[PDB]
């Protein structure tokens, strides 16, 4: 039924809990729908619920992908892997047209807030870019201009409003630089991106609060992780202090 | 889409982890009508065993909530209907295994290791609707289950070594069965015990190479055996 928005969360937070993230989805879904302005408790359920409901295509189409061009020299092995992908893809472009349909309906254009902005605009790019991940032929180069109109966006307003360490800013730098070295093979800047995100919190470390400790400092280690991971061959200069 | 095709794909999606894509595809072989392959026999069960397992997990968690939310009443009604609702997709998972077992699995069923695979996975089913039944109908499907259970493990007894893994797995969760819903612990533990004693006398065969199933049920039968006997007077162990 049109049942209240608090009911819907509490239903979303036992889904949640029993790892039943189709189910959470569609509570929060339901919460969107109403069009008020998510909490950031409300936002948070959204994502991480979608979060859990396009990974589990994402990392399918990747092993499913992997096993095609492992039975390459097979071509009844082959078919039926690239069909099984074709499969998967459909799942994951519906998901990804979801999310995106929320977020130009409800959640963008009902954003009063530079954080809240900056959050659906992250978001809007991060589900572009999972259309990107799947994207083939000609078609991939429009899509792949919307996520990065998005993450841009996102920047532009987060570079005035918000503070280095703020999670919000910091995970908008992680993934936007992700998008760089992986959709765009532009690893100078992806590296750039993530050394002046990180740096950049180490420089106004006073702005750090404790609600957003433990956020903001997970961030900035999956910034020097994939640093770490990319400025291999050579480098990666061990860190002293004194 | 033939028989060698579906079970192609229900390995591809074993690797992809999409069990239910696994169960659809091995059910529709079973429902070809022909006998099972060790292989597809095994990833028929794998498959179902990820579908049932992830609402008996999420059974578990949600009957958790709904037990410890007192004096709120809304909440606790909501969290009720809710491990309702899993209970459902729970049941419906288990009478489609159980239908499959009863119309092609068990009848078409050629040597004992395959009778018993299936009368065990019979035995199991029956125990998960156990798990979640309650007032008169608990009672008959309690019955359905350990009727399955020993008719496997008599046949087992008769044509298969103690050191088959389908014969350990038995032993282990019908001793399961008999601690946990038959509320009989004395015969949960020899049950268990004479499986592993029989077994560990011929643990040159559970080290080779083919018996790391084996192995690993072993594993399981003495954790349970700790768990229930003993762990009293029992001290930390270590090992230089
Ligand atoms: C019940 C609510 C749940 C679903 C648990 O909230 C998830 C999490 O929600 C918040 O954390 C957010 C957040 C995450 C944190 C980095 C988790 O950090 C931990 C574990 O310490 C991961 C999530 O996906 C989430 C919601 C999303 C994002 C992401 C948004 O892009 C659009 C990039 C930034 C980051 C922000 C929004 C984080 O503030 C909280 O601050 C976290 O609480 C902690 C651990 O401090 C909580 O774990
Ligand atoms: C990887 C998955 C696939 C390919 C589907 O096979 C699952 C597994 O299938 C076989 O293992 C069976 C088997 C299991 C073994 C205990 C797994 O052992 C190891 C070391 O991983 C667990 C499975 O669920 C399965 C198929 C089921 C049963 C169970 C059936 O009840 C009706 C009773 C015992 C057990 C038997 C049938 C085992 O022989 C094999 O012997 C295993 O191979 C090894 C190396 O142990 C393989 O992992």
């Amino acid at each position: 039924p049109h049942m209240d928005k608090n009911e819907l969360v509490q239903k979303a937070k036992l889904a949640e809990q029993a790892e039943r993230y189709d189910d959470m989805a569609a509570c929060m879904k339901s919460v969107t729908e109403q069009g008020a302005e998510l909490s950031n408790e409300e936002r948070n359920l959204l994502s991480v619920a979608y979060k859990n409901v396009v990974g589990a295509r994402r990392s399918a189409w990747r092993v499913v992908s992997s096993i095609e061009q492992k039975t390459e020299g097979a071509a009844a092995a082959q078919q039926m892997a690239r069909e099984y992908r074709e499969k998967i893809e459909t799942e994951l472009r519906d998901i990804c047209n979801d999310v995106l349909s929320l977020l130009e309906k409800f959640l963008i254009p009902n954003a009063s807030q530079a954080e809240s902005k900056v959050f659906y605009l992250k978001m809007k790019g991060d589900y572009y870019r999972y259309l990107a991940e799947v994207a083939a032929g000609d078609d991939k180069k429009g899509i792949v201009d919307q996520s990065q109109q998005a993450y841009q966006e996102a920047f532009e307003i987060s570079a005035a409003a918000m503070q280095p360490t703020h999670p919000i800013r910091l995970g908008l730098a992680l993934n936007f630089s992700v998008f760089y070295y992986e959709i765009l093979n532009s690893p100078e800047k992806a590296c750039s991106l993530a050394k002046t995100a990180f740096d950049e919190a180490i420089a106004e470390l006073d702005t750090l609060s404790e609600e957003s400790y433990k956020d903001s400092t997970l961030i900035m280690q999956l910034l020097r992780d994939n640093l770490t991971l990319w400025t291999g061959g050579g480098g990666r200069r061990r860190e002293t202090q004194v």
